[PDB]
């Protein structure tokens, strides 16, 4: 009995800033913490305010509850956050290779080995090696427990020093230093630079001084706590360049730089052509191994591009190594559409960041990030309603089909270019229809416009359209050295043209829609090699779903791992590290999900 991992997919800015002001745990906490430094100068029971309180009576008292510190709710506050997990899955992303070496520095005091391995333990492929290290062995004993029990090597190190051999060409160095302190803080990060690998990561966790946070830390401890314009100059000084900035609203801080790399002349390539011409032009360019050039995938002129998908999949295949995107996709027609033409400013500080995803949405730089769901109660349906699944007499169609006359529906098409060619499909209309249920067989085609007006003018005549569910697919796997601009049309074909004519057809027709419906898959949102046009026609629908929620019409794209049981894949396999999700766990996933706000979810089974 298997326990899928339920995400939603979200665009994320690089940088935010009054993060954690939804918790009014914190909200109390800051409040309280403010009146016990205002009464000294003039969530009780947490560390900061009983050290506060301790000091309201009255150097001695606090070395002795130093090292209970770093666990207060407001000084952990980002850390046990979606912001964590955020700025985690950028490095990965940024790897060469799904090996991440991790380092963290004064670990003592910084506790990241208790919630990084296990952020990242979830990934089915990521190959991690964190070691903890601090200055004296000592400080790392109360964990020892916890540090094997994740995995975490052990080391020495004094930031103030060069790194020990063992520990270079690390991919991301991490530190809390919240609590702990770096000493000379120019030589500690230089220091750390060194430690990483040319395009390696950095992520500092901090209190800003000049914010509520610090400020009380500073007035209570008395090098130290730092304006945040202190730490940007340091990074400069050090040559780090910061691409994400996470800010609570009392100033603990997530900055996530990276060390540059020298930079070979980019290669730019439009990817908006609708005949896929541009695929040719790729092949040529990735053909040429010699080549070490980085390759900018451009997408700005059109906002439903899935040019996301597509880099995910190319990143698995050989030279992939080189692949970054620009993707402009405003949700808002109002939204200014920057101009990132070589010459640009705005093109300038993406090539200085150098990440994979840049995704602009609304005014922001971003990029699509997966976080854990929420809650993990039965649907129903209105049963006078017609539903539609293109693709409905498929492995998950047929399944579907079912789900649906489960919770009350009464009027299906089916729709299929062949219409029922296996005994089980004919077996399963004829004990519906018998079953009283009535089910149209309908061979209109999604991928133009007049087979989509067809199928919802079909549908219509047995009552209002309540629900479309595209789950039409055409596969044309191969690396793309053997891929061609038909072999994309073909897979595009019945998901973004399909999805882009139901989108048209439902606004002008179906006014009582109450479910739009789309079928993605774990190889557009994490990327699976051999699958870079399938990645592009999935990534294209999520980009549709989200703009038609954003206008306050229904839109849902779902990541399906691999499916068990029924469907393209059966047609026990661990798959990349995955078990596929069987059919009565994809259904009762699918409960939770129809009735969730969030425009793209995910739903894999991780292997044990
Ligand atoms: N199975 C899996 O492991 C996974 C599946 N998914 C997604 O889930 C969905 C269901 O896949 P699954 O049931 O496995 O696949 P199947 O191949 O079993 O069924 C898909 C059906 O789509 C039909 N189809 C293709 N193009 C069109 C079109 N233009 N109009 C109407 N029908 C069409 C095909 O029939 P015909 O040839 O008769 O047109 C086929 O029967 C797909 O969207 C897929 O991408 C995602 C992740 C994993
Ligand atoms: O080979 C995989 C595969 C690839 C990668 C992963 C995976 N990588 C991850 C990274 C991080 C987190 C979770 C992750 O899961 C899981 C499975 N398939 C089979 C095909 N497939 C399809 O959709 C079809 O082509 C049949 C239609 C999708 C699944």
């Amino acid at each position: 009995q298997q326990v899928p991992i339920l995400e939603k997919f979200c665009f994320t800015p690089h940088t935010e800033e009054g993060c954690l002001s939804e918790r009014a745990a914190l909200q109390e906490e800051l409040q309280l913490c403010k009146g016990l430094v205002q009464a000294l100068q003039t969530p009780s029971q947490q560390e900061l305010p009983r050290l506060l309180s301790a000091a309201c009576r009255l150097a001695q008292v606090l070395a002795q509850e130093r090292p209970k510190l770093p666990e207060d709710p407001l000084l952990s506050g980002l850390l046990d956050s979606p912001a964590l997990k955020a700025c985690l899955d950028t490095a990965v992303e940024n790897m060469p290779s799904l090996k991440m070496k991790v380092v963290e520095v004064l670990a003592g005091h910084g506790h990241l080995y208790s919630r990084i391995p296990g952020l990242l333990s979830p990934h089915p492929l990521l190959q991690l090696s964190y070691t903890a290290t601090d200055r004296h062995p000592q400080a790392l004993e109360a964990a020892q427990a916890e540090l094997q029990q994740h995995d975490v090597a052990q080391g020495q190190w004094d930031p103030a020093d060069p790194a020990p051999s063992a520990l270079g060409s690390a991919d991301l160095l991490v530190c809390n230093c919240a609590v702990a302190a770096l000493g000379d803080p120019a030589s500690a990060l230089s220091n750390m630079v060194a430690a990483l690998r040319e395009g390696g990561f950095l992520l500092l966790h901090t209190l800003l001084r000049g914010h509520p946070l610090g400020d009380i830390v500073a007035f209570l401890t008395s090098q130290g706590i730092l304006s945040q314009d202190a730490w940007e100059s340091l990074f400069s000084r050090v040559s780090l360049r910061l691409v994400g900035l996470k800010k609570s609203f009392y100033g603990s801080t997530l900055f996530l730089c990276r060390r540059p790399t020298p930079q070979d002349s980019p290669i730019f390539l439009p990817v908006d052509d609708t005949s896929f011409r541009w695929v040719e032009s790729l092949k040529g360019i990735l053909a040429d191994e010699d080549s070490a050039r980085p390759v900018w995938l451009k997408a700005i002129n059109c906002a439903t591009s899935g040019v996301v998908g597509l880099v995910n999949c190319l990143r698995r295949e050989p030279g992939g190594n080189r692949l970054r995107c620009v993707l402009l996709s405003n949700l808002s027609s109002t939204s200014h559409v920057p101009e990132v033409d070589p010459g640009s400013a705005e093109l300038q500080k993406v090539l200085q960041g150098d990440l994979v995803m840049n995704v602009y949405r609304d005014g922001a730089w971003g990029a699509f990030r997966h976080f854990l769901l929420e809650e993990d109660s039965k649907t129903f349906c209105p049963a006078h309603k017609s539903y539609i699944i293109a693709g409905g007499l498929g492995g998950f169609g047929l399944e579907l089909a079912q789900w649906l006359i489960q919770r009350g529906v009464q009027k299906l098409v089916l729709t299929s270019r062949s219409g029922i060619r296996t005994g089980y499909q004919a077996k399963q209309v004829r004990r519906w229809r018998r079953q009283g249920v009535q089910v149209q067989v309908s061979t209109s085609n999604i991928s133009s416009l007049e087979g989509a007006r067809g199928l919802i003018a079909e549908a219509a005549q047995l009552g209002p359209v309540g629900g479309v569910f595209n789950l039409a697919v055409v596969l044309r796997d191969g690396l793309l050295e053997n891929q061609t601009p038909e072999f994309f049309q073909d897979v595009c074909k019945p998901k973004y043209s399909g999805t882009l004519n139901l989108d048209r057809v439902t606004r002008e027709a179906c006014p009582e829609l109450d479910y739009f419906v789309v079928f993605s898959s774990v190889s557009c949102g994490r990327g699976n090699a051999g699958q870079s046009n399938y990645g592009f026609a999935n990534s294209a629908m999520e980009r549709i779903c989200e703009k038609r929620r954003h206008e306050g019409l229904p839109g849902l794209a779902v990541q399906w791992g691999a499916i068990g049981d029924v469907g393209i894949l059966v047609e026990d396999t661990i798959v990349s590290g995955t078990l596929p999700q069987r059919m009565a766990s994809c259904l009762e996933v699918l409960d939770l999900f129809l009735n969730q706000p969030h425009m793209v979810l995910s739903s894999f089974v991780l292997a044990e």
